[PDB]
């Protein structure tokens, strides 16, 4: 369920989502505007990705976007993607954006991040390899690369973002497991759409 | 995707939403019961507004309801609207109910309010011109007009509600911007649903 | 929108949901895999219940699942249900899972529980007859039966779980009311899909 961006004083290109053929988007979801989805992305049910104000959005390869997630952006304000271009929202490679998370542009999330349940990133950079846990708010700050954020933290000042602990080895594996589970899920959903793949399994 | 209220021990009128022709409601949403939606309202994808228990709901002119929002109400309990009528939920004019907010009747939200990301108003009055920030709970209280609520606050007592700072000039300016932005989006989406409007635009590309 | 579980290294049975004819599931929602939904269950708009990683899920009789709720499970990790079978998610009878709640397996929620607005149970056991309020996180712990949890609490250690107050009689009556309300909603929505039932009601208008 994908649509063009609406014509507004700030946008007239009527841009539509670019989705990799290796990605899987569940039917029960809504995608509007210039949303660039690279290889092996899994977009789960109940999600609304809306690139009508702030635009464009980038979602990197092997990244998962889980149930009930919202992605939107402010009309004014951008970050620099790794390609040199400006984005309302940049999410890197091998990122997990988990259940009911909110990612609000301007926002940069680096490669390998885990963003936990019901957590929000708004007007903020989160460095590569961060593990952010459950019920967290991050707003108006830069989180250094490789940091761990405990559940329930409300981070609104740089002073707070500057005193976070380094991730442990167990956090790094925990994060890569979630990435792998969603790659496996994506392929299974693609198999079920194809008579040649699903028929032999269904006969057993 | 608009439906009548179901028949229950407390209701039998099977009421359906009244939507102003100048409003825009996204396809990917669900609307049930006596929901009265006024001029230039924008209702975004993922929203569930359900007037099957407490009823009616009123959503005022130039108000936006953003993605993943839920509105419901308790069967018992009402607020007095600006028209003298009883409502489960009353949302005024020029209001922003932003991403993932929950408004739960009995509730009154006054003209010009901003209700921030993932925030909840339940069994409460929020006076006109309040600016509520992110991840806030407001419950069983009255917030005076023109107050600012910092992010993360869990307000459950009147003692807390009585000790809030006044909104600042830059808060007002931020609130009005969000209102105007959404007015512009609704007219854009209506153009896309009209061949005469959107065709000449796609021709320029 | 009812879907089979996908073929995967941990599951190839392609299970689909089993839904009691006396349950009402709103159209605007998504169900995937081995989800066992019992008698008189109400599933509200905007819900996603997904048994593709952890599986199976169990939802008991007269239980309600309200708007925007998400249910999922870890691939590894199970709890024992009251039937003596293993589940990623067990939700018992006469339970309320309210607006925007998240239940994430491994999870057990006993009979008679109230789980409040925007609250989370993950890798946890919540005993029979608990009343959990609003904007709560319960994580990695066991809450004994008959306990009350104030709004906004973040419970991540057993030490917190061990110092909770008992429910009061008024909390019990409050919980059963919400269950009763949702049963009455359920039969109303079914009445509207039965011409015998809805025809005389509509002719009064
Ligand atoms: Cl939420
Ligand atoms: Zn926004
Ligand atoms: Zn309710
Ligand atoms: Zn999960």
């Amino acid at each position: 369920q994908s649509y063009a961006a609406p014509p507004t004083p700030w946008s007239r290109d009527l841009a539509e989502p670019e989705i990799a053929p290796t990605a899987y988007v569940h039917s029960f979801s809504n995608l509007i505007g210039d949303v660039r989805i690279k290889d092996y992305v899994h977009i789960a049910p109940g999600t609304s990705i809306r690139a009508d104000e702030g635009t464009p959005f980038h979602i990197g390869s092997r990244t998962n976007i889980q149930d009930g997630v919202v992605i939107h952006g402010l009309q004014q304000g951008r970050v620099i993607g790794d390609d040199g271009q400006e984005y309302s929202v940049w999410i890197g490679d091998n990122v997990s954006i988990t259940h009911m998370a909110l990612i609000h542009g301007p926002a940069y999330i680096g490669d390998g991040c885990f963003i936990g349940f019901r957590s929000t990133v708004f007007n903020a950079r989160v460095g590569a390899g961060c593990v952010v846990m459950m019920h967290v708010l991050i707003q108006d700050v830069e989180i250094p690369p490789g940091k761990y954020v405990p559940s329930g933290m409300v981070i609104t000042t740089q002073q707070q973002a500057d005193r976070l602990p380094n991730v442990e080895e167990s956090d790094i594996h925990f994060a890569q497991h979630v990435v792998g589970i969603n790659e496996a899920l994506l392929s299974g959903y693609q198999c079920a759409e194809n008579i040649a793949c699903i028929a032999p399994i269904r006969n057993e």
